[PDB]
């Protein structure tokens, strides 16, 4: 029924930040759910997939902007699909969108890095 | 309040197809609205922007899969943001998403080309 993320998140260069994603429903829902995370850099319009989870298996992208900087920290049993973005860089600014499916429901969070 | 698109569209190779997008609201809404079209090929997870409209000006991508094959046919005055995909090819299969803003509201349509 509803997907949750933070509205904005601030991070320091060389530090890490966690991007929360979870979903809730008033009725029972099985653990056969998928989570997909997409990234759009500040001032761009393309949304690139950086992480995917389904049938109990996680898939991390090894080719893009956050390659070697993504950690899966969610739990499907708890309807949680959160990830951590590591070793922040100035150029990381942008909007991240979490897409939940059982067509999905999405929610976004914008990142700003300072220091 | 609501964004409309068709669920699926079928097209013949070497032919054209129109991708409808429109929005409606029970209350008055100004013509300061934007339309953005993104494309995800069949079996992929990346959504690439192929067209954008804002402040009365249309922007067509000249670098991607549908370069030289997009025509703007909408009217902002009528809350219509439709486009035509020209000279269809077998590989065009995929999902198109229309994003309407005044964070937006989205709706998608899936394309299948035969013959």
């Amino acid at each position: 029924i509803v997907v949750y993320t933070d509205r904005e998140v601030y991070g320091a260069v060389g530090s890490q930040v966690t991007l929360h994603c979870s979903f809730w429903s008033s009725e029972w829902v099985s653990d056969d759910i998928s989570f997909t995370w997409r990234y759009q850099p500040e001032g761009g319009r393309d949304a690139i997939s950086i992480f995917h989870y389904a049938k109990g298996q996680p898939y991390i992208d090894e080719v893009g902007t956050f390659k070697e900087r993504i950690q899966w920290v969610g739990d499907p049993s708890w309807k949680d699909g959160s990830i951590v973005i590591h070793n922040l860089d100035y150029s990381d600014n942008g909007t991240f969108t979490c897409d939940v499916k059982n067509v999905g429901k999405t929610s976004q969070v914008t990142l700003y890095v300072f220091e």
